[PDB]
Parts: C-alpha cells; sequence; structure tokens
RNA sequence: AAAAAAAAAG
RNA sequence: AAAAAAAAAAG
RNA sequence: AAAAAAAAAG
RNA sequence: AAAAAAAAAG
C-alpha cells in the first residue's frame, strides 16, 4: 500500500479501489491548506489543476486552482 | 415511447445506471423555474422527493434533498 | 454490521458502506451458498433472478438461473 | 474523420468517462473478426493493447488482455 | 483514458 | 439502512 | 491516478 | 433507482 498526501480530483466519486491520494468527505476546506500533514484528513486541500470552469466557475466548495477575480 | 420522469436523479452527474429515468443536474445553480419545472431535459437544480439524511443542520448550500422548516444557512 | 448475503455488483461495487460480500474470484466457492466466512472471496449465489434466463451464457455468472441451463 | 478510435475500451460496460472515444464491448462473445474488426460500433470483444496483469496464469476466459504464449484454459 | 469541454442562466 | 458525508476531528 | 498484480482454492 | 432484459452472433 501506498499513501500520498496529494488530493484526489474525484473525492467522494472516486472508483479506484488501490487511489493512493486523499479524499474529502467534508465541503469544508482544511484550515491548514495544502500544509496539512494527516494522511487520513477528511476536509478539502487543494488540487494542482487549473479549473475548467474559470473565474467564472459557480461552485464555491471547487477545490481547483481558479484565476484572480474570482469573489466567493 | 418514453419512461423518463421529472423526479430529479438523487446522484446527478455521479450516477452510473445506464438506464436511469430521473433528471440529472448539471449545474450548481437552481432552476429557475423550481419543482413546477416540466423540461425534461432541464440541466439546473431542482428538488428531490426524499428527506435529506443531515436535517435540519445540513449546510451544504447545493443540497437538494427536503428538509425541515428552519434550516439556517450562511 | 457485515452480513453474508451476497453483493450483486462483486468487484464493480461503488458503495463505499456496502456491508454485503464480495467475489474477487471467479471461482465458485467450495462451502457453497452457506458458506458462513464473512470476508470469503470467492463466489456464492445472488438471491436474485437472472435477466438473461435459461439462455444465459456467462459461465461466471452468479444470478440465479432455471434448470435448464447447463454449462459445459 | 471523427474522434471515435476502433481501439478497445479497456473498462467496458464499467467505464464511466462521458467523453471516452473508445469502443466498448457489450457481450462476453469474441468478435469474429478479431482485431481486424472496422465496425464502430460493435459491441463484441477485441483484442486490448495492454500486457494482462495476471499474465501465463490469467484464467478468465474472457479476458480481453495480452497473454504471453503458453497461457492455457479448460477444455 | 473517469471533474458539468452537453449551455439554456456556466 | 442495497450506490448521498447519519464514518467527525471543525459537519 | 479507475482490471482480482490484495489470495485462502487465483 | 447502479447486471448486457439496448443485439448484429446474446
Ligand atoms: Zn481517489
Ligand atoms: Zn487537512
Ligand atoms: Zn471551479
Ligand atoms: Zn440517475
Ligand atoms: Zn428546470
Ligand atoms: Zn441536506
Ligand atoms: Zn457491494
Ligand atoms: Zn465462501
Ligand atoms: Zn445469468
Ligand atoms: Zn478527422
Ligand atoms: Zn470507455
Ligand atoms: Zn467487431
Ligand atoms: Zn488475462
Ligand atoms: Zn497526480
Amino acid at each position: 500500500s501506498e499513501k500520498s498526501l496529494e488530493q484526489c480530483k474525484f473525492g467522494t466519486h472516486c472508483t479506484n479501489k488501490r487511489c493512493k491520494y486523499r479524499h474529502a468527505r467534508s465541503h469544508i476546506m482544511c484550515r491548514e491548506g495544502a500544509n496539512c500533514t494527516r494522511i487520513d484528513c477528511l476536509f478539502g486541500h487543494p488540487i494542482n489543476e487549473d479549473c475548467r470552469f474559470g473565474v467564472n466557475c459557480k461552485n464555491i466548495y471547487c477545490l481547483f486552482r481558479h484565476p484572480p477575480g474570482r469573489v466567493l
């Protein structure tokens, strides 16, 4: 078994039974962000990939990277 | 003929029933026509006919399940 | 919490809280339907009639078939 | 031509990529034309261009992955 | 080769 | 209570 | 980074 | 309301 701190982009809808990444079960973003070192942490951490839906992405819980100028 | 229903699919974009009869939301925006929307292929959110497991204290602002009165969101 | 009842989706089950038994081998369990090992990975019968009936040709199918279906 | 490919999807009926460009088998029967089949919506099984994880010892008679020579199956 | 690249209000 | 996070640590 | 390379009989 | 009751060879 392998375990990484990198965030799984599929979250609770991941269906890879050998997935080595972290999975969020809360819409709350972890208070430590990308600095969190808890392997089984259930809060959200940033995904290192640009959001397909850009500055106009309407999902306030989205963990992908957005341009500046997007207001929550 | 068609067996499709206006009732909302509780799994949304994560439904993997290849024969699902229900409506699927692909937007986080709630449909402006509400539960009265009659467009079978409408992609906006509509209420699900099932009680939310998380009850009056559910804090997911996109949740489409049914909640008791007095639920408060930020 | 866990049940001896066979999961009808096997390795393709995506219920993260599933309480049923999952076959990871196409070999049928030598103890049959009355096997009581909770983590047994061999096949046991599903409690549902096969949609494909007496003419089902999938030799690994665990659903229920009428007696006229004979496997080579 | 179109974006669709004749290459076989390795996930079959359990594929959940809504943008998948590959061919999907809905039968355990292997296509009589094999890897030479050019029908883009063919539902029968064709060889996958990837080595089987279970190698010469694979006993799944419906497996579409590549195997070493010397694999045997029940007769 | 698994995000809603389906846009109608994204 | 057979596919939602009734898994809680801040929900 | 989505096959059962998880084995007890594969 | 998650099996290929979608068929061309099932
Ligand atoms: Zn994952
Ligand atoms: Zn954390
Ligand atoms: Zn986004
Ligand atoms: Zn559905
Ligand atoms: Zn609508
Ligand atoms: Zn709710
Ligand atoms: Zn299951
Ligand atoms: Zn057993
Ligand atoms: Zn069958
Ligand atoms: Zn072209
Ligand atoms: Zn595919
Ligand atoms: Zn073919
Ligand atoms: Zn194989
Ligand atoms: Zn990565």
